[PDB]
């Protein structure tokens, strides 16, 4: 059946915008999973995973009698998918058991995983989600293998459909750079948001780069992707040689006897696929990568067995058995166990990108420091699995449980706990009221507001107003906050809170990050008078404003915004088309298309465009809350053509006299050509639209101003 | 970017259940069109539109001055798209203006009637859809030149995207037949569920069948387009003729002048398309199908003009300025006005397909009966006007307004109405015991229920057991609703009911249709009670039972379920594969996903299985409402392969002994191989479940037990 898709590859997709509908969802309008999971028996769930380590099933037997390699493996790749330059894929979804992520060539054999894992997340029910259950297992497969980890967090709620994400643009599966649609251009840049060096790999080829086995560019593209997923060299190579302490690769015969991903098998598969004609098909013939390497001589059991073996021997280059690039210690003894065979025992092997560890100079260093210092090794393996495994699960206030670490890590972006009373609801009037009598306009609160808010994401709910991170850096220098402006709103806010605070007794005090955003809310309050509408906006206390030491400025970094349409930015020229960059940024601030568009109109006149830009300011009221916007992108009477200085951006003309009426860019215009969009500034745009408009507004403008208020959950 | 479709363009897509949420619409989850409707002065809006007709705007000015055979072919367009195989398209959800249906070759510049619209839209706000605006625009495009229809009812809500339809699988808008993806086999046979010869056409070629000016053959696909859209030869004769009354066609130039449809144009164009190069590209110069012919001497106002010239010329084959096919006058004067020169006229021109309507034999009878007694050329264009574009609206409860018309009509499927008191839960209590003491057993009672009710279909809303029309022809001799088990259930069902209604003082009765639903429940209650569940289940009475001269039996055979996943039955072999036939089903239901899934589950355990076949029956405890179905579907113990006699039927296996322990169809494993579906068989499979799956069946059952009651909203 030929599709809208089909005709129009190229017009905007607002489907992603209503994913995650109460329809698409099995369980009640009600279910709330933290106080499912708050009840869970969390200790029998990992007895129960303990048992199961080494309760072998025939249909897929456990290399050396154990699944705690393939389990972590498991949960590595449930984490590996996340990139920081967005905070799309990690494990905090559970998205590995939907399409495409749980037929990535990469994840082959992980349907075998979460097979074996089912009859426990049936014993448990929905007290335990599988997003967090990849996790946990990955912890007790450790734990059960005398590793001790850093602690543990559930609170990951299931998710019911797959995530619209970018994986890039490739039509063939891990196909190598330099095709048609590279992710690659320049001296080896992979293009944003992208963290992967091929489709449908977590990070890197196990070969070396497009296969080519040279550990020392291999550690290139290894550095290159974990920073891409927030790791640096100490907590790579901690990740890598902690990672490749356990279980083995399978490559045991040629890759040709390995059929169909799950999403292609045939029905009676029952959701696994990569089933193998190569002998038994599972076990000692299993074949997964097509590599066939064993790292340590005791698989089952945490070791400083990597780092001997690294660094013990010399490394020459062979072939697997399915014909792929791996390595053999020269001159060794057979010593490394086999996995079913206990009369065989083999060579010690490495991938090319263990290698990296010993041959790229800088990493040497650390493997060496590890090396010499397994405690070392350990503490840091430890704290870099748990930052992997919780590093989109958002601010520790989710974290739940009897196993969360009472450590608070710097990338956790924390926040102070509050020790004193919050401002009621007659404080806040009164705040208000002190705010717009200093003379701060309507377009600097809602600018201000709006800045510090919107650097939500809820992909991996990164961002927002709590905090007050907007007042220090990198936050109160990006170019989108517009710095001088702030840096003077800032001032007077701080003065108005200097103020407030010392008249106080008895402890109560408003924090700086509550009084901005409570100082949006003023001014969105103040635009409505200004239309003639008399509306109170909701606002919640609570915030707390984090210091420059507990704030991690290169983290940071990935949450400027370099495109935001609600603002009419964009801080460069890109190939994706700015309606495009709306969409992807409505869809981080979990917004509806509707939401979308309400948020847009009003945005517009408020005067919250950076720079005081007139592009899409379609009224002659501006800082006051109307539909004009609305009203006016859609008045028939005015003609648009595109400007012969910038074809991105469009005349307004009196279509009878030619007279200029207004400017605006692609993201003012696609609100009046695309079909879905014109429909709802349609409803906006209409005479009987006011009060729906205005409430409309001042509820998605609260939403967004509560993204990241996880205590009040 | 590649999405999942790319990568397995077969597997199933479930986002067609999840359509149309919450989350997309702009109107608040309380808003409702009727209570908008209804206080609509809808003579306000009527004298707008009225106006309107004669108010020309320059970039599209007026035929004529006067825009009425514009309005009136929008209209047509509207409703034209609707296929009685599934009762999808029509104008009952106004999607003229989404994709596909808005750039469609054969709606080119309905763009431009559309946005005319406008100003009346914008003005009357909630209070008139675009759905109803459509039609009513229509209604006084022809009351506005002289002919008085027949009547009109509001209640059409607007939708706010895309409908999911399968318009046919070519990949070239308008493509002849025979080509790789061709809608037509054998002896031109066209493939259900389409209605319409080429892709992106209404019903027919105007030049004929693919192109060939052959009026006796293009008759034949007008006929046939036409009985898959619900109107017969008297009805399809009238309704061309009269429209053809009205107006003129747009060919000026070479069609090659005209560019990008509206989804492709560009973001300047505000939501229009179809901009030509040729002259003014507008008005004279106007260039939509490339035909350029005038029917009458008054093409703004009625007329017996149309059959004057079809019958008092002989016709000439010729060629519009765009190289279209279409037929001139022999001999005759220039008697047709011009649209724009009052200083020229025109000779009479006809197309091939009106041409047909004197060169088929059949409509040449009609024709003549028509040329010669306008009267019933009028009144029959009146009926089939009404018919057209109410087609789709459902039941006559949902009918809106005062200009509503009183008369009945069959193709309505009319309901009585109820004249007596109802049941209450009493009645409901002691009717439920009475049958459950006659023998009929759980099987038998929900099997019969849902046949009954099952055949809803939200698309054009008839369907369901309001009316009792399973004990009717054609329903119940239909194959999937089990004739002879069928007839000795309604037997008694009808004792019952004659005995309960001789016992009753007053007016009080039930009607077949409620007890039918009632035993169901009934049915539904034992086996949960089979099941150690106390369960009531909600009955809602004032079902009323229809007669078979209220039963169009012709029409009713659309309605036929050759393929029901529910019941495990397909009618015969297909090429589309059953697991996309049983959400094409859930669709029609309006169900979600997760209704899908409770609901057939259940109705595998509960004996609803047409033959009474042991496919997907995975209990040992038939009759009894249990999650059965979910656990054992998913227990890895089991192993699945397809027969060898046939490959659409499975075998499920103990995997240590080989034992057969089930079997089941593609309908049925499809929920332990789609990754989407096996989530949801997982919440039901689970430990925690049986309590969740009872209360969520029952729901579902009590949902599709009301889908027809629009009595009760
Ligand atoms: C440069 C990064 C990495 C590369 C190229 C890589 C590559 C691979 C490959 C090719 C396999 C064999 C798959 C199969 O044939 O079964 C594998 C297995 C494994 N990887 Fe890694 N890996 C990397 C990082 C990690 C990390 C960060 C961890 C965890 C902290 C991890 C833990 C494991 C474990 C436990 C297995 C053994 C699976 C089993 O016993 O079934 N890997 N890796
Ligand atoms: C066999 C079925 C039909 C065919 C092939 C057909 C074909 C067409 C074509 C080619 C046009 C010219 C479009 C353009 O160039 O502007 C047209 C115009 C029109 N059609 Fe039909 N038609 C059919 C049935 C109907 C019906 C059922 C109605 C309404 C009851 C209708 C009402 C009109 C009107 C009013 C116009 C004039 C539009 C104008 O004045 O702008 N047609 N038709
Ligand atoms: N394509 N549209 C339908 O199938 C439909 C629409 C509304 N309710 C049920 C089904
Ligand atoms: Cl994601
Ligand atoms: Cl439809
Ligand atoms: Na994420
Ligand atoms: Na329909």
């Amino acid at each position: 059946g030929t599709s809208n898709r089909d005709w129009w590859p190229n017009q905007l997709d607002l489907s992603i915008l209503h994913r995650h509908s109460s329809l698409s969802d099995p369980m009640g309008k009600d279910f709330n999973y933290a106080q499912a999971f708050e009840k869970l028996d969390l200790a029998a769930v990992k007895r129960d995973l303990h048992a199961l380590m080494t309760t072998s099933q025939d249909w897929w037997p456990a290399d050396f009698g154990h699944y705690g390699g393939l389990f972590i493996r498991m949960a590595w790749h449930s984490a590996g998918t996340y990139r920081t330059a967005d905070g799309r894929g990690g494990a905090g979804e559970g998205q590995q058991r939907f399409a495409p992520l749980n037929s990535w060539p990469n994840n082959a054999n992980l349907d075998k995983a979460r097979r074996l894992l089912w009859p426990i997340k049936q014993k448990y029910g929905r007290a335990i989600s599988w997003a967090d259950l990849l996790i946990l297992t990955g912890n007790v497969a450790l734990e059960s293998m005398g590793f001790k980890t850093f602690g543990f967090a559930g609170g990951r709620a299931d998710t019911w459909e797959p995530e619209d994400v970018y994986w890039g643009s490739e039509k063939i599966w891990l196909e190598l750079s330099g095709g048609p649609n590279s992710r690659y251009s320049g001296d080896r840049q992979l293009e944003n948001p992208l963290a992967a060096v091929q489709m449908g790999l977590i990070y890197v080829n196990p070969e070396g780069p497009d296969g080519n086995p040279d550990p020392v560019a291999a550690a290139r593209d290894i550095r290159d992707t974990f920073a891409r997923m927030a790791m640096n060299d100490e907590e790579t190579v901690a990740l890598i040689a902690g990672g490749h302490t356990f279980g083995k690769t399978h490559g045991a015969g040629p890759a040709s006897n390995v059929g169909a991903e799950p999403e292609a098998a045939g029905i009676e598969a029952q959701g696994l696929g990569w089933k193998s004609a190569y002998r038994t098909g599972k076990g000692a013939d299993a074949i997964t990568s097509g590599l066939e390497v064993t790292w340590t001589t005791t698989p089952t059991q945490w070791s400083h067995n990597f780092f001997e073996n690294l660094f013990g021997y010399e490394w020459e280059l062979t072939k697997s058995p399915a014909g792929a690039h791996q390595w053999v210690a020269k001159g060794a003894d057979a010593v490394i166990p086999d996995a079913f065979d206990p009369s065989k025992k083999h060579r010690p092997t490495m991938l090319t990108t263990d290698l990296s560890l010993r041959f790229d100079p800088a990493y040497e260093k650390i493997s060496r420091r590890f090396h010499e210092n397994p405690e070392q090794f350990a503490d840091a393996f430890a704290r870099a699995w748990f930052k992997l495994t919780h590093r989109d699960m958002g601010p520790r206030a989710r974290y739940l449980g009897p196993e969360v670490p009472a450590e608070v890590l710097l990338w956790q972006d924390p926040i102070p706990a509050v020790d004193h009373p919050l401002i009621d609801a007659a404080d806040a009037a009164e705040l208000k009221a002190k705010v717009l009598a200093s003379g701060l306009t309507v377009s600097q609160l809602v600018s201000t507001a709006w800045a510090a808010a919107s650097t939500f994401r809820g992909s991996d709910k990164r961002g927002g107003a709590n905090g007050a991170r907007i007042r220090l850096a990198p936050q109160k220098d990006w170019e989108a906050n517009q710095p001088e402006q702030l840096a003077a709103v800032l001032e007077t806010l701080e003065a108005i809170r200097t103020a407030f605070n010392g008249a106080q007794r008895g402890g109560k005090q408003v924090s700086l990050a509550d009084l901005i955003v409570l100082a949006g809310c003023a001014g969105v309050e103040q635009a409505a008078k200004n239309a003639g509408h008399a509306v109170t906006v909701p606002f919640a206390p609570g915030r707390a404003d984090a210091s420059q030491e507990q704030t991690d400025v290169e983290s940071m970094a990935v949450l400027e915004p370099v495109a935001d349409g609600f603002r009419n930015y964009l801080k460069g020229k890109y190939r994706v088309p700015a309606e495009v960059l709306l969409v992807d940024k409505a869809q981080l601030l979990t917004l509806s298309a509707p939401e979308m568009t309400v948020l847009l109109g009003g945005l517009r006149v408020l005067g919250a465009n950076v720079g005081q830009s007139r592009h899409g300011v379609f009224t002659a009221r501006e800082q006051a809350l109307t539909n004009d916007f609305f009203v006016n992108l859609l008045d028939m009477g005015t003609e648009w053509k595109p400007t012969a200085a910038d074809a991105d951006v469009f005349e307004g003309r009196d279509r009878a006299t030619g007279e200029l009426k207004w400017t605006g860019t692609r993201v003012d215009l696609v609100f009046g050509s695309h079909s879905q969009l014109r429909a709802l500034a349609e409803v906006y745009g209409s005479a009987d639209a006011q009060e729906k408009f205005v409430r409309d507004f001042v509820a998605v403008w609260n939403k967004v101003m509560n993204l990241d208020r996880f205590d009040l959950a």
